[PDB]
């Protein structure tokens, strides 16, 4: 069939969402993935938002795979330039009913203990041992070690428009990152076989994380706000 | 092996540009692919601009194929809404030393009498018998009958930002079309093996065309201006 939803803004206690950990909805409508107290982002924070109902990316009966397009706007404000903001946010697809994973450079989607598959598009702002310079957009498959990455300069506190598109017939997952205020455009694409790494039904959502305590740096933090979000998927048959 | 060039604007008879047919450079720096007399675009016009030097997309010795990224800004002003603007502009890669081809729906890159391979990204503004709804972005390979197309709404006379990127390792050619004034974003991608369709050395450039006389409609016209252009290619070879 063909599912599709769309939030032009968020309402406190959104029946259509599942907030986890530090994820909250501010009074003025934005989805704050990581904690921010009195206008200031704190470290040691991790949160995710999933769409309440599961979506079917493929049908084992027909063998068909769904194509999808999702658009969202986010904003990352980095109050403390030194020594290094962290960690970033990601959009991900995962099995339904998963639980927040490790924080820090794992964005809360990777769980070393009990690893579950996931396809995610990351917006990394802190350089871990496995990362190339930052910030960078990355395409992750079952691992936080991106298959493809591309650098980008962040518009601190500005608005970012993202477009993620998946064409099943070509298996191409292409993402676009635009900062309207700077007129800058960033693009990245890679081949991904959803049918090969994910179950027929999945959850889609966001996950973010601020500096991990082990880094011993309270400054290692930033905001991870989601302003709007629309999703559309087509599974012929 | 990295080649690259940037034009933040164009100047009267530039050293590194080969203008063909109606293509000219206005006194105020824009590259006008098709004819415009006294601020008005005319029909029966065709013009191309090629980068003076040839670029190497692949080496037959190593078998390696180059990856590349090119960005440009164009503007299409359609003064006459009825009966229909035509025909559009394209960015293309082709064997070196080619001559302008047929105009009209062929954008000046296809020559029925002496065909030559070419890879192109088109912004089609007229609907020929082989065309789907217009306007649309299309990826063409040796034919003006796109392998993949996506519709888009034009910002009449507005500025358009384009980003074309080719990743050799995945063979993915992804293009992004942004209209900053409307904040709209369009994206399309397909698999293309340059090594399979083009020679080692090629020319890169633009080509446009206005209504063909056979259409018997002088209003079938519009402008095809290129404001800026940057190109970068990397051959590991
Ligand atoms: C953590 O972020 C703090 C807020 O930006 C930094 O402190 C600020 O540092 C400025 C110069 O870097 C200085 O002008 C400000 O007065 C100060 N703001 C306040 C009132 O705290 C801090 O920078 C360093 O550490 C602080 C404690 C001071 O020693 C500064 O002189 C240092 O530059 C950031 N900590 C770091 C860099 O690890
Ligand atoms: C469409 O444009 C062509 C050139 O861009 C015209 O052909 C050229 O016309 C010139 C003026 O008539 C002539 O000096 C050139 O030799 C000739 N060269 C070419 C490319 O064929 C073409 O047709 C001409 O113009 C029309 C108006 C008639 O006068 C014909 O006899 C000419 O061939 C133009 N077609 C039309 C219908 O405008
Ligand atoms: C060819 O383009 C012309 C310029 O836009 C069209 O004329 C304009 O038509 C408008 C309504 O279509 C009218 O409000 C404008 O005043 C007029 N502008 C001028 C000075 O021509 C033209 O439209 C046709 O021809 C005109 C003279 C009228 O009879 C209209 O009813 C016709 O549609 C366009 N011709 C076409 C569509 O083939
Ligand atoms: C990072 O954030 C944690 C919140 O999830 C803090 O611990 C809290 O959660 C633990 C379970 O992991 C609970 O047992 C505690 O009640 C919570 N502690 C607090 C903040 O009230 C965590 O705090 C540190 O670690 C916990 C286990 C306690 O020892 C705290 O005193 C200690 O500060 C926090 N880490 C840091 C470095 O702040
Ligand atoms: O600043 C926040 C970041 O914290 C972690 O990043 C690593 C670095 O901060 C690194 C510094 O050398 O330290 C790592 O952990 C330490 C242990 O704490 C220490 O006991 C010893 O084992 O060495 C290691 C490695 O040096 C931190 O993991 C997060 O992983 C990162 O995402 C940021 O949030
Ligand atoms: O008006 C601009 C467009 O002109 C051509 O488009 C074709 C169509 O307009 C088509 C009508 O359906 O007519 C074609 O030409 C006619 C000949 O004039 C006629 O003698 C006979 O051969 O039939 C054909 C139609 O097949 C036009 O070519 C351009 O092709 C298009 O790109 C626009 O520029
Ligand atoms: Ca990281
Ligand atoms: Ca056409
Ligand atoms: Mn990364
Ligand atoms: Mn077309």
């Amino acid at each position: 069939k063909t599912i599709s939803f769309n939030f032009n803004q968020f309402h406190q206690n959104e029946e259509q969402l599942k907030l986890q950990r530090d994820a909250r909805i501010s009074s003025n409508s934005v989805l704050e993935l990581t904690k921010v107290v009195n206008g200031v982002p704190t470290w040691n924070s991790t949160g995710r938002a999933l769409y309440a109902k599961p979506v079917q990316v493929w049908d084992s009966t027909t063998g068909n795979v769904a194509s999808f397009e999702t658009r969202f706007s986010f904003s990352i404000r980095q109050p403390f330039p030194r020594p290094h903001p962290a960690d970033g946010l990601v959009f991900f697809i995962a099995p339904p009913n998963t639980q927040t994973g490790e924080g820090g450079g794992y964005f809360g989607i990777y769980n070393p203990l009990s690893p579950y598959p996931f396809v995610a598009v990351e917006f990394d702002t802190f350089r871990n041992t496995w990362d190339p310079q930052i910030p960078h957009i990355g395409i992750d498959v079952n691992s936080v070690i991106s298959t493809k990455t591309v650098p980008f300069t962040l518009d601190n506190g500005g608005i970012a428009n993202v477009v993620i598109k998946y064409d099943a017939s070509t298996k191409i997952l292409h993402v676009v990152l635009v900062f309207p205020s700077l007129g800058t455009i960033y693009t990245i694409a890679d081949i991904v076989d959803l049918k090969q790494v994910l179950p027929e039904s999945v959850n889609v959502g966001f996950s973010a994380a601020t500096g991990d305590p082990s880094g011993k740096q309270r400054n290692a933090t930033e905001t991870h706000d989601i302003l709007s979000w629309s999703f559309s998927a087509s599974l012929p048959g």
